[PDB]
């Protein structure tokens, strides 16, 4: 719905693995009416890349929520290549950074509104039965001092009918150290494994991205920077099946810590799920108020 030739190149927004995102400007008139965009390109067009850019695509079509970024349409060429995908701009940024430069503004009330927004729009990922894979603070955008959106689906799957989990592994390398074990033992997305991710997104949003205290830092700090290549991530599965887990952050109530290490329970079916997880951190909110 969105010609190219209207769309007008601002600056680069953000950069991923398989594809990045620009500010751009779709101005049909050549006035500078036109509203400012975000646009989701691919850098390198495999059709094994193409055909699941086109998947997340319909994915993101098929989402509306106040915490999912919004699909505005698509854009492309000659031909049928090219493909990229408009959404609306949100511009504070990631979570990562607003809160990492931020970090003196926003007490532990905010930290819990963005909290249970996550989880209300995971919990709306899941009843569509679909795994995100990739539930990371980088992965967070803000909208405005009160509202966040998840705003990247690249590596998000639909689960088949028969089954709960989803056995995927990609090409490159993966943000191990968000991942629960048996994603990293077995290669099994499922609810439960994003359940894990979010426990890690509290522990993230509780250091407000301190560059020593983030997750890969204390991960390895925990198992040797010694350790490199494979192996590293083999000391991290044993680290982890013995109830290894990464330290409560400065400043983190114990409530919400042990939100977080139930949320890092080894069996997979004893893992909270994000509606239990809101309501909680619902009620801890307005003990707070
Ligand atoms: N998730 C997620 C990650 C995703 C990456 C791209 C490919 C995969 C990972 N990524 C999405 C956005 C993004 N950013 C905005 N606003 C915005 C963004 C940045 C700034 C900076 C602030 C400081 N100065 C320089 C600009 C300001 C405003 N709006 C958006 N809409 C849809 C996406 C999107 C950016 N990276």
């Amino acid at each position: 719905q969105f010609e190219e030739r209207h769309l007008k190149f601002l600056q680069q927004l953000g950069k991923g693995n398989f594809g990045s995102v620009e500010m751009c400007r779709y101005d049909p008139l050549q006035d500078n009416t036109g509203e400012v965009v975000a646009v989701k390109k691919l850098q390198h067009s495999t059709e094994e890349h193409l055909r699941d850019f086109e998947r997340e695509i319909e994915i993101l079509k098929s989402l509306q929520h106040d915490n999912i970024v919004k699909y505005k349409g698509v854009c492309y060429s000659a031909g049928r290549r090219n493909l990229k995908l408009i959404m609306e701009y949100l511009p504070y940024g990631s979570l990562r950074d607003y809160l990492q430069k931020h970090k003196e503004r926003i007490d532990h009330i905010k930290l819990l509104q963005y909290t249970s927004q996550i989880c209300k729009g995971m919990e709306y990922l899941g009843t569509k039965r679909y795994i995100h894979r990739d539930l990371a603070t980088r992965n967070i955008l803000v909208e405005n001092e009160n509202r966040v959106k998840i705003g990247d689906f690249g590596l998000t799957k639909v689960l088949p009918q028969d089954k709960e989990y989803y056995k995927v592994k990609e090409p490159g390398e993966s943000p191990i150290f968000w991942y629960a074990p048996e994603s990293l033992t077995e290669s099994k997305f499922s609810v439960a494994s994003d359940v894990w991710s979010f426990g890690v997104v509290l522990y993230e949003l509780f250091t407000y991205i301190e560059k020593s205290k983030s997750p890969p830092a204390e991960f390895m700090r925990m198992i040797g920077n010694d350790k490199q290549g494979q192996m590293i991530v083999f000391h991290l599965i044993e680290l982890l099946k013995n109830n290894g887990r990464l330290p409560r952050p400065d400043g983190c109530p114990d409530e919400i810590y042990m939100i977080m290490t139930e949320c890092w329970n080894n069996n997979v079916n004893q893992r909270p799920s994000f509606r239990d997880l809101a309501l909680r951190v619902d009620q801890i909110r307005d003990n707070m108020a």
